């Protein structure tokens, strides 16, 4: 039994704390749906990236068992019932790297009443997405943290392939933090929206405008046309202002590292 190597194993098999969870648009327009799809496949996207580094960090795991069961191998040929050649770790029976998804990115007038009606027919507050992009931002932390599990090296371990194993498990650990940065990145993209969505509740004309021009009496159609021109404008303004200030980046975080082959291992590599 090697305890040390065991310990190092199961810490990479360490579940990793689940991820953020489905969003809803908050709206019917246009400029929500493009956004809401693009946020969406990040997102996507990201969760296929962090299944994939759950594949290596187990890779690892299983290449650590394998030198395991290879120094046990020397041992077993320490017959002194009979009465020390390096052996290669088994890993014909390791898991390959989990493919990656390729899922694909999307990319991109009314009158102020029916505007104004699919805009607070819908959450004007928006609180499924500023849930999404609140979970999105801690999870950064949390990825980091997860990556802890792999920055140190088994302990009392010392020979070509403990070095294989550490150099590899460092790999994964800076990786798992470059993927909580894109975690961060994907909340600030999503900030940038649900920040403009506010924007737009807050200057497009509401259902209050609505009723208050429906139920106006005007002196003449001079009035009450001037009076429908201003809120026209008032709703193309705050429309394209949303439209610009709400596009957004494709996030592309990268494969994580894989193991690959272990050298042959030694008596003498781990610690009495």
């Amino acid at each position: 039994e090697l305890p040390g190597l065991e310990r190092k194993a199961h810490e990479c098999e360490s579940t990793r704390p689940e991820g953020p969870g489905d969003a809803t648009k908050p709206d019917e327009l246009a400029t929500t749906a493009s956004v809401y799809s693009k946020l969406m496949a990040s997102a996507a996207k990201l969760k296929a990236t962090f299944a994939a580094g759950d594949r290596e960090g187990e890779r690892i795991a299983a290449a650590i068992r394998a030198a395991a069961g290879a120094y046990q191998k020397i041992e077993e040929q320490k017959a002194a019932e009979l009465s020390a050649e390096a052996v290669v770790p088994d890993m014909s029976g390791i898991p390959g790297p989990l493919a990656i998804p390729s899922m694909e990115y999307p990319s991109a007038e009314m009158d102020w009443e029916a505007a104004a009606r699919i805009i607070h027919s819908g959450d004007t507050q928006a609180l499924s997405m500023k849930y999404f992009r609140d979970q999105w931002r801690d999870y950064q932390s949390t990825l980091e943290g997860h990556g802890r599990h792999f920055a140190n090296p088994a302990e009392g371990w010392a020979g070509a392939a403990a070095e294989t194993c550490a150099e590899a498990q460092r790999r994964l650990s800076t990786w798992w933090a470059d993927m909580g940065a894109e975690c961060g990145r994907l909340a600030q993209e999503a900030t940038t929206f649900v920040d403009a969505h506010d924007k737009l509740v807050a200057n497009h004309p509401t259902l209050e405008n609505v009723r208050e021009f429906e139920e106006t009496e005007w002196a003449s159609e001079w009035d009450r046309q001037n009076a429908w021109a201003m809120l026209q404008e008032q709703s193309e303004d705050a429309l394209e202002a949303y439209a610009n200030g709400s596009q957004i980046q494709e996030i592309r975080p990268g494969k994580p590292p894989s193991i690959g082959g272990l050298p042959a291992v030694n008596d003498g590599d781990v610690q009495a």
